[PDB]
Order: structure tokens, then C-alpha cells, then sequence
């Protein structure tokens, strides 16, 4: 559905909105337009964000409609290896 | 509702008023109006307490209204942070 998986997503569905907001900002850099060292970590951290709620939005989709063969093990192995590389 | 919240919240909602009452009181500063160190200490201490209390105060919340889709684990990920922060 629409209104209802909005409603069931809560903020987890929000969050690619606040981190794309979040990375503009980044390419406006704030304080200062510039990059190196801390700019790489925070972004690399608002990608592991990215991602945390990522694996809360797919928690969400295999069990408000059907559970299927996904094995969340898999998923969060390709989280970690995505946040490894 | 209102008395059948207050009831429900028992000290836990209380300690947000004691913790803004033990903060006018460090603002006085009690036995001389000082700070350093241990100041920052005791501050950081009750700056806990509080969180530690606001974490029993959502968790009422959502047991006598609707457990709903909050997943504690992510809002004492987040007490924790703060705490680091
Ligand atoms: C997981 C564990 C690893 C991750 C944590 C440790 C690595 C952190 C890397 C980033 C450090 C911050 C650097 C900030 C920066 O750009 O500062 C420059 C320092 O450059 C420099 O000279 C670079 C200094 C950083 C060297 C890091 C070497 C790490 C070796 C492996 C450690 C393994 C544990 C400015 O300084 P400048 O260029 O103007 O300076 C020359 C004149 N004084
Ligand atoms: C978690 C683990 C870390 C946290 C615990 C350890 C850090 C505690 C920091 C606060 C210590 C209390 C300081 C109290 C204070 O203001 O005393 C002054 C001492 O100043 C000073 O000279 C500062 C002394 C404190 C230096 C702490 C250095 C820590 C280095 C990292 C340790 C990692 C383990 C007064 O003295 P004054 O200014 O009049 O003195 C100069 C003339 N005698």
C-alpha cells in the first residue's frame, strides 16, 4: 500500500531523506567548503546510517507483507561487507 | 490521560523535575559558586541519571499505550551515544 506502508515505516523510511539532506549539505560542507580526514569519517558515518536504517526498512517490508526466503543473516553479512569496503 | 498517566509514570517522570531542581542548584552551585572539574563531573553524572530515567519513561509509554514499532534497542543506541557525545 501507500498510506499504510508510510505509516508502518515510521521514521526508518525518513532517514534517506535526512541523510540526503545530510550529504547536500556535506557538498555545502557547512562551516567551511572544505574536505579531508574528520569529512571523509562523517561521511562515512552517515553512511553506516544510511545503511542501519536500510536494515531496519527491509526488517519492516518481509514482515508486514510475507516473510518469504530473504534470512536476514544474508542481508546483514552484505551490510557489514558493504560497510567494510 | 492525565492521572492515569501520573500514576503510571511513578518517580520516573518526577526525576526530570529533581534533575532541573539539582541543576538550578549547581547553577547556585551550592557551597560556593564555583566550577572546574568536579563540577563538570557532577553534571556529566546527573546529565545520566537523567537519561537513565527518560529511558524507564519511554518505556511506560509504549506499555500501557501501544508497544507500536519503537524497538528499544535503537533508542538506547541513541541514550548511549548521547552519553558519549
Ligand atoms: C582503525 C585505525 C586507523 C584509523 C585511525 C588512525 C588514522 C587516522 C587518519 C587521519 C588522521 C587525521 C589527519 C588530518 C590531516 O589531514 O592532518 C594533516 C596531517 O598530515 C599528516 O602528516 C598525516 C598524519 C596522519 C598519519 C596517519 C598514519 C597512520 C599509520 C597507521 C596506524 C595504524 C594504527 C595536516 O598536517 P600537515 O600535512 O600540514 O603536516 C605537515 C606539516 N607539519
Ligand atoms: C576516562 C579516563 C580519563 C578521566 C580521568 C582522568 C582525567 C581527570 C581530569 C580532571 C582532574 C582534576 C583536575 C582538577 C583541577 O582543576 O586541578 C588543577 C590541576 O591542574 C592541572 O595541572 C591539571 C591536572 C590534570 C591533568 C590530567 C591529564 C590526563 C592525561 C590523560 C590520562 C589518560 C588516562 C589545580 O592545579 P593548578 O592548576 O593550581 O596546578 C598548578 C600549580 N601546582
Amino acid at each position: 500500500e501507500l498510506f499504510t506502508n508510510n505509516a508502518l515505516n515510521l521514521v526508518i523510511i525518513f532517514g534517506s531523506c535526512a541523510a540526503l539532506i545530510l550529504m547536500s549539505f556535506w557538498f555545502r560542507r557547512g562551516n567551511r567548503k572544505r574536505k579531508g580526514f574528520l569529512f571523509h569519517a562523517v561521511q562515512f558515518l552517515i553512511y553506516t546510517i544510511i545503511i542501519s536504517a536500510v536494515g531496519s526498512i527491509i526488517n519492516y517490508v518481509i514482515e508486514n507483507y510475507k516473510l518469504k526466503f530473504i534470512t536476514p543473516g544474508v542481508i546483514d553479512f552484505i551490510c557489514t561487507s558493504l560497510i567494510a569496503v
